[PDB]
DNA sequence: GGTATAC
DNA sequence: GGTATACC
């Protein structure tokens, strides 16, 4: 089972209008069986149709989605997206947990894999307030905790863990990071823009020991699609500035 | 200070 | 067509 959180600059219906930029974003979804997209600025669900039917025009049950609504505290807002294989995975439940764009949760039932029923948070944090959001998520995890009885929990996103927005020294006041429940799977040294800065910016955590030990180790990663795709910098960069971190359960 | 979008 | 962001 393979999952991914991917933050698409941008997505909306100017992004799937060209043929291209759509053709590249379906054929990076489709790697995935759960895909969470963030920065959805879709009002209307215009643009997450296109993609729908997109990804369904062979079948109409390759991908069924969760949508939240638009979130933000003014007029700028973004809608959290979870894209899934029906046939692989069901939602069990739904919710929407300090933040921004507070976190959507989901619970998933899967079949296939040694963990059986799991919660991912989803999050784009804010960069100006990254380090408070990404330490609320503990608050999040414990909120996931009481509702569900439930230990195992994947929390991943555009949680902006590096560079400019969360220091070396500033990460000792996040619960998630200092927390020993915790196992980030993708390291500080990790890559994950399209541009040419260096930085750690996609996360994927992974709680509970089904889960954690469900994971394959050396599966956790970025995937840069430029160089997948051998796409020119300026392609990369009009799909996304940021690349999707996936990992593999078993 | 810049770039960029949605609406 | 100004406001509200996500980045550099
Ligand atoms: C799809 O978007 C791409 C990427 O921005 C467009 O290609 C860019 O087009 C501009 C204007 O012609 C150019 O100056 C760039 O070189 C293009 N990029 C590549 C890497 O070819 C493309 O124009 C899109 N299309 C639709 C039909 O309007």
């Amino acid at each position: 089972l393979k999952i991914a959180a991917f933050n698409i600059r941008t997505f909306g219906e100017t992004k799937m209008s060209n043929a291209t930029l759509a053709s590249y974003i379906v054929r990076i979804v489709r790697r995935y069986d759960i895909v969470l997209i963030q920065e959805v600025r879709d009002s209307h669900l215009v643009a997450v149709g296109k993609l729908l039917d997109y990804l369904n025009q062979d079948d109409p049950n390759t991908y069924h989605y969760v949508v939240s609504e638009p979130l933000g505290r003014n007029s700028y807002k973004e809608r959290y997206l979870f894209l899934f294989r029906p046939n692989k995975v069901s939602v069990l439940d739904t919710y929407q947990y300090s933040f921004s764009r507070e976190p959507a949760v989901v619970k998933f039932s899967s079949h296939s894999t040694k963990v059986k029923e799991f919660a991912i948070v989803a999050l784009h944090s804010a960069p100006s307030d990254a380090v408070a959001e990404i330490n609320s998520l503990y608050d999040v995890y414990l909120d996931v905790q009481q509702k569900w009885h439930l230990n195992d929990v994947m929390l991943m996103g555009d949680f902006n863990a590096d560079c400019s927005y969360v220091t070396s020294s500033q990460w000792s006041s996040i619960r998630l990071r200092t927390s020993s429940t915790f196992q980030w799977l993708i390291p500080d040294s990790a890559d994950t823009t399209a541009t040419s800065t260096n930085c750690a910016y996609d996360r994927i955590v992974v709680a509970g020991s089904l889960l954690q030990s469900s994971v394959v180790p050396g599966s956790a990663a970025p995937f840069d699609f430029q160089a997948a795709y051998g796409l020119s910098n300026e392609m990369a960069l009009a799909i996304s500035d940021h690349y999707p971190v996936e990992v593999t359960l078993t």
